[PDB]
C-alpha cells in the first residue's frame, strides 16, 4: 500500500510503481496516466500489449493500472497450472485487484473503471468483474471453461452484469473455440458481444485490439 | 433495364424506382441517392430496415439499390422453401442481381460496391458476393448452412474474397449459432469478423444493425 514500484516519464503519460502488501504476499504494480492534469476514469489492465493498451487509454484521458497475477503465451506453458495455483489462484487474484484499486481511489480519487485484460488477464478479469462491482465495463477474451480456473470462471461467470466485448480466435490453438463460445455463454449480462476473428491465439488483429478496445472501452466507460 | 418503378422525393435522399427484365422475369427494384449533387460508393441491400440502412448510407455519401428477391421474417415461414424454388433460386438471384447492377452502373456510373443483407439478405448475398467480384465488402448475417439454399451457400462461401463483417443472434430462433459458425467458417476470405449478440432472429442490436454495419462499410468500401 505504497507507491514506488519507482517511477518515470515517457512523454505526456507519467508512469508510476507501486507495491502491496495482501493477505501474505508482496504485490508489485504499475500506474499510467496523463503527465497534467487530471484524469477522469480508470482501466485496471490484467496480462508489450499492455503497455500499448495503456498508452493509447491515456490518450483518451483515461488512466490505467497493473498489477501482476501468478504468471507466446504463459498459459500454454506446461508449468503454468503449477505456477497459479502457487501463487494462490483465483482468491489470490481477487484480493490483490481488490488491494490495488483500493489502493488507486484513495490516492487518485474515485472514477469510472473498467477492466481490460486477455487471456490470463481474462482468467484474472473475469473473477475482478464478477466480485468487484466498481468494475463498469469489461474488455474479455481469449479464454474458455478449459482454462486453469475453468470452474471458478463457470461459477462467476453469471455475476458478471456489467457490459462486456469478448475477444476469440477461431483458431486459437490454446483455447478452443467451442470453449470459448461456452464461457461467453455463461456471462450474466445481456450487455455481451463476441467478436471472433481468424487465426492463432497470438494474432488478433491489431485494429480489433488496439482501436476497437479503445474505442468499446472511451465509449462504455462512464 | 428502365426506369419506373416511378419515383419519389423524401428530404435529401433521392428515390427511383426501376424494372428490369432477366432471363424470362420481371424484376423490381429501387435505387436511393443524395439528392444533390453525387455520389462516389454504391451498396446493394439486401432483403422497413432496408430502408432505414439505405438513409443512413446516403447520409454518408454512399448510394444503395435494392431488388425483390424470391420471397417477423419470411424464412421462418412454412410456404418459403417453395417460394424460394418458384422464384428461380440462387441462380436466378445471380442473374437479376448482375443486371441489377450493371443498370446501375451505365446510368449512373461504375462505383465502389458493397452488400448489405441479413437472413434472406445474406441467401441472395453470399451468392452474389461469391459470383460479382465488383462486390468489394459484405456485411452478411443471420443465415446459416441449413437455409432454404444451404447447399449453394457452402458451395459458394469459399468463393467470397472480400472483406466480409458477420452477424449471428445468440438465441436465434430460426438459425442455429452452430449452423451459421458452420458457414462463417466456410468464408473464403482472411479478412472476416463475426459478431454475435444475445437474442432472437429480430433483435440484432440496433447499436450493431445502424451504426455498426453502416460505419463498418464506410470505412471498408473503397
Amino acid at each position: 500500500m505504497s507507491w514506488n514500484g519507482k517511477d518515470e516519464r515517457k512523454l505526456s503519460v507519467q508512469e508510476r510503481g507501486f507495491s502491496l502488501e495482501v493477505d501474505g504476499r508482496t504485490v508489485p504494480g504499475v500506474y499510467w496516466s496523463p503527465a497534467e492534469g487530471s484524469s477522469d476514469r480508470l482501466v485496471l489492465l490484467g496480462h508489450e500489449y499492455i503497455e500499448q493498451v495503456a498508452k493509447l487509454l491515456v490518450g483518451r484521458g483515461i488512466s490505467a493500472m497493473a498489477i501482476d497475477g501468478p504468471g507466446t503465451d504463459v498459459v500454454g506453458l506446461d508449468a503454468f497450472p503449477r505456477m497459479w495455483h502457487e501463487g494462490g489462484g483465483t482468491a489470490a487474484v481477487i484480493a490483490d485487484w481488490a488491494a490495488a484499486l483500493d489502493f488507486i481511489e484513495a490516492e487518485e480519487g474515485p472514477r469510472p473503471t473498467g477492466w481490460w485484460g486477455l487471456s490470463m488477464g481474462t482468467m484474472m478479469g473475469l473473477p475482478v468483474t464478477a466480485s468487484d462491482k466498481r468494475i463498469k465495463v469489461a474488455l474479455l477474451g481469449l479464454m474458455g471453461v478449459e482454462g486453469v480456473n475453468g470452474e471458478d470462471l463457470v461459477r462467476l461467470a453469471p455475476q458478471v452484469t456489467c457490459p462486456v466485448r469478448y475477444l476469440l480466435q477461431w483458431d486459437d490453438e490454446l483455447v478452443s473455440l467451442q470453449s470459448g463460445l461456452e464461457l461467453f455463454g455463461k456471462l450474466g449480462t445481456k450487455q455481451k458481444t463476441l467478436h471472433v476473428n481468424p487465426g492463432k491465439h497470438s494474432a488478433v488483429p491489431t485494429w480489433e485490439m488496439f482501436a476497437g478496445t479503445v474505442d468499446y472501452l472511451d465509449q462504455r466507460l462512464k
